[PDB]
């Protein structure tokens, strides 16, 4: 699945709602392992809309019950991120992912 641990709290009241659009910062890496992203390097934050399937399942699930404000780590299993197969070129096969997400604001 997706574990959410706190990093610092959000309001604990406005979370998203499918059809919103998250703005977040965002650093990914592998479990133990290479950062392989981050929004903050880019100085641009990443936006998505929640439950359309545009990102993996324990983003879908993670953030949704994030609140504005809070930032946390997901720790997401590779059946709940790219599984089997991986991310050619990037993510391997069987890969646990842990990001770094703070959510900016809601559109
Ligand atoms: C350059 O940077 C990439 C993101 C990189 C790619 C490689 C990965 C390691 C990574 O580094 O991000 C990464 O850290 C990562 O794993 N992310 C990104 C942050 C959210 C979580 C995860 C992810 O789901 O990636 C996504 C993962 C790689 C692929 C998806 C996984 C879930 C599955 O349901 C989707 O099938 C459809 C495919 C990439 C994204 O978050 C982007 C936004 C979304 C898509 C490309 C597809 O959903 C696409 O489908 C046609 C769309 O509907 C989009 C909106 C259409 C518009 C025009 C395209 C925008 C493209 C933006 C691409 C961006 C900023």
């Amino acid at each position: 699945g997706v574990q959410v641990e706190t990093i610092s709290p959000g309001d604990g009241r406005t979370f998203p709602k499918r059809g919103q659009t998250c703005v977040v910062h965002y650093t990914g890496m592998l479990e133990d392992g290479k950062k392989f992203d981050s929004s903050r390097d880019r100085n641009k934050p990443f936006k998505f809309m929640l439950g359309k399937q545009e990102v993996i399942r324990g983003w879908e699930e993670g953030v949704a019950q994030m609140s504005v404000g809070q930032r946390a780590k997901l720790t997401i299993s590779p059946d709940y991120a790219y599984g089997a197969t991986g991310h050619p070129g990037i993510i391997p096969p069987h890969a646990t992912l842990v990001f770094d997400v703070e959510l900016l604001k809601l559109e």
